[PDB]
């Protein structure tokens, strides 16, 4: 029993060469793809998507391997869960809808897909919004004691299988709720809709889903970093107009200033802090939706 | 149940203000305290302690909170499991045996206790051996992507309770065997005596023991780091003559060249790699035992 948090939205099973993407689709107008992160699903957008759907064709997709999207078989390089592969799959997904040029907002892992998409295929994007991330390269390059402790899961989940999978299995309900709570401003689950939490908890209860998330983070430690590094070293910048939103107490702000980081990565970036923890669309949906509406409309 | 891996060694429950320290005691001569690390107990010395007992009064102690030693309740600063507190508790324990000046060899966490003991109370140590470690400060200061992936457990086990505890509790045996195996040269359990593995597994099966280990690592990410940071930034060096041993495929060598690092921390340090993974006394007992005998003699 899982709640429908996007009333009026259709539900699309969208075929790609690497498996189906699940998406809620609502609204009309320019296509806007919304990509969730860890440890969530598309439903994390449930408070923001209705206001975006007032002006956009909003496609709220489960990342490859997440939520209800199919799980491509991974390989030794975790290729299907590299942000490059995920980006290609989502591009293919959008093409199945006739969307070859779209707006894109990603949060967390989906924001990593998003900026990698913008680096690999900038022509696909009219505008890009990333929510509470710095590029994966930057996390790994600023890796120090403080960051290692704060984003320990970047190294923990990247451990070779089945070490994180076995440990996650030790208490999956606790773990997913722990991540959700610990990354909010409040430090508990009160910022979330309980029915959304149920979606995340059921997704996290599936061992195969958890393995995918580890594959995502293994990619994030290896191929994703290597891909980002190539762009840093080649000076490749995102040419799409982009909005960087970060929580005042989110993952990205401490020990940086995300805008001055993203300016290294994008030619044309606007940014603003949102009074929120990591889960901007759920902890501060009105502020997040307003900034997204404003940035994507004109 | 558990095998006696120190035939002829006595068993001692040493009372301290912070709880009883369990120790096997054997041999005769100058007192030598041997300290294990994570996720082990005093029995990791069972292949080298006999050789050392031919020359020394060998005291093979479970760290405070580990093995059969008592588990002082921790606090928000993980105080009893900081290496400073553990060192003071083991000094107390040794004082109970009349050992106010002793040799000390530590491995892993026990080596962290050991060099902290040497910085805090060098007058207690005749000589010091640390096995396959760098100072806790050095691990954190060299915590880049490569090293954060290699010793992820430094950050994972330091997460606020009960996160590591809850994950470890689902299958404790998997984790302790995964850790023992992953840090060996071979990457399996072949280097360990199966009876020793059983000691480690049994210790790890106790949720309170696991909590203690997480407290140890939490201290390692915080108070221990802060204490080290004070010393390195004050230029405080271990004055006790010391031996740094590391495995060629152990943990210490990954962060940096161990002897170069230890010379920043110790005024009188010699060093030798041993062809071993992290678990020198068990993967390379003869080489370790010979290095320890040579140094302490």
């Amino acid at each position: 029993d899982l709640a429908d948090l996007f009333p009026g939205f259709g539900s699309e099973w969208i075929n790609t060469s690497s498996g189906r993407i699940f998406a809620r689709v609502g609204g009309d107008g320019p296509p806007l793809l919304l990509l969730h992160g860890f440890p969530q699903t598309h439903v994390m957008w449930h408070r923001v998507a209705p206001k975006l759907a007032e002006r956009f064709k909003v496609i709220v997709a489960d990342l490859p391997g997440y939520g209800w999207s199919d799980m491509p078989e991974s390989d030794e390089q975790h290729t299907p869960y590299t942000k490059r592969a995920m980006a290609k799959q989502l591009i293919e997904a959008m093409e199945q809808l006739g969307h070859v040029h779209f707006a894109l907002a990603g949060h967390d892992r989906g924001a990593r897909v998003s900026y990698r998409l913008a680096l690999d295929s900038p022509g696909r994007l009219s505008k890009l919004a990333v929510l509470d991330i710095l590029p994966t390269y930057e996390y790994w390059q600023r890796m120090n004691r403080a960051y290692a402790l704060k984003i320990y899961h970047w190294s923990f989940l990247a451990q070779p299988a089945p070490l994180p999978e076995n440990l996650l299995g030790g208490d999956p309900d606790f773990y997913v709720k722990a991540k959700l709570a610990s990354w909010t401003r409040a430090g508990d689950l009160s910022a979330f809709d309980p029915r959304a939490v149920e979606h995340y908890r059921i997704a996290f209860a599936d061992p195969m889903r958890r393995h995918v998330m580890c594959e995502d983070y293994r990619a994030g430690a290896y191929a994703d970093f290597e891909h980002d590094k190539i762009d840093v070293e080649a000076g490749n910048k995102i040419p799409v107009p982009m909005l960087a939103l970060w929580g005042a107490s989110g993952i990205a702000q401490s020990a940086a200033t995300p805008l001055d980081v993203w300016r290294k990565w994008a030619s044309d970036v606007q940014g603003a802090p949102i009074e929120s923890g990591h889960f901007l669309p759920e902890e501060a949906p009105d502020q997040t939706a307003e900034a997204l509406v404003r940035f994507f409309s004109a």
